[PDB]
């Protein structure tokens, strides 16, 4: 029996995927669905408050066969069109006050185009950048927690906004469309693990 | 822009497919969704069988590039397992028309009847429904290709509907999981 964990940063990202299957809330306060040989669970990191906390995935969930982090990401290069779904090859956490970085490889999803991801704490609205592609908040954290349970981790990121002040309105106004692109990319993955 | 019409005979059969996209309700039982490249419309009949087809699809809508009739079907041969999604190659009325198969689905032939068929397996039948023949006839009027997705929902023996009633969610979800990739085939 194949056990797949989906991880979304927030409810908006998760919404359309949660519509795809008849999930139920379990007694542990997260969403679950199973059929045939597949268990499909969903966890949402930040449902409350102004920020996510480390205990959202600490200790990391044990026992799954694959984690997929699906979410929105800002485009920091104008050559990335919006509303486009990518899979991630590597994710780096960047600390802007020191320029110190860490970086982990992640497992690409078949048939999605490849991109690099940088995770940063604060929303990225500085502008465009020579050496950034997609930018999110939680990707590195999730990949690093996955390493603690030796579970492979893949990422699906949809381009949600250009990383400028003016560009944030597009994210504000297109959350349903963006969440739908995530759902459409997740389905063929789920389907490939039916035995 | 590709234009797809999906037709379901009742809301329970349609329910999980309608959960797949953030459809807008244009009018009673008529749902619409689009991206730039694909228009996806869903019609749910207001009653079953030939009467419901006539009410909803006469006149037949023009302008679509494909019609898909998705629904529950009875299995009239014990060699057909239940909870299995098939695509249809031909359809006839028990009392014939080619149908366009959806790729990567098991193949079956369909017979459309005007009353719930419970006569057992004593005929060379495969899957049995109430709407498909009549929907294919309407699609022909507008020279539109027609495909059908039929999930085996009961055996055509007495009280066989109990399996369908117990498995409504799973059956409706099987239809949704066959429909979701078709939408993606046009992007
Ligand atoms: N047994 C049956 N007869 C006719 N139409 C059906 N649709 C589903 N089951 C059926």
């Amino acid at each position: 029996m194949f056990k797949l964990l989906l991880i979304f940063a927030d409810p908006a990202e998760a919404a359309r995927t949660l519509s795809l299957f008849p999930f139920s809330l379990n007694k542990e306060n997260f969403y679950t669905y199973h059929t045939e040989n597949v268990l499909l669970d969903v966890m949402v990191l930040k449902t409350w408050g102004y920020r996510g906390v480390v205990q959202a995935l600490s200790p990391p969930p044990s026992g799954y066969d694959l984690w997929i982090n699906a979410g929105f990401a800002g485009a920091a290069n104008p050559n990335i069109p919006l509303l486009k779904t990518y899979t991630i090859t590597s994710v780096k956490e960047l600390t802007p006050t020191t320029s110190v970085e860490e970086e982990l490889e992640v497992t690409p999803i078949p048939r999605l185009p490849l991109a690099q991801l940088t995770s940063v704490r604060s929303p990225y609205r500085d502008g465009f950048h020579e050496h950034l592609q997609l930018v999110d908040m939680e990707g590195f954290f999730i990949a690093k927690q996955a390493s603690l349970v030796a579970c492979p981790c893949s990422m699906i990121k949809v381009s949600s906004d250009y990383t400028t002040r003016e560009g944030q309105d597009f994210l504000k106004n297109n959350k349903v469309k963006l969440s739908q692109k995530l759902a459409e990319a997740i389905f063929p993955i789920y389907s490939s693990f039916i035995d």
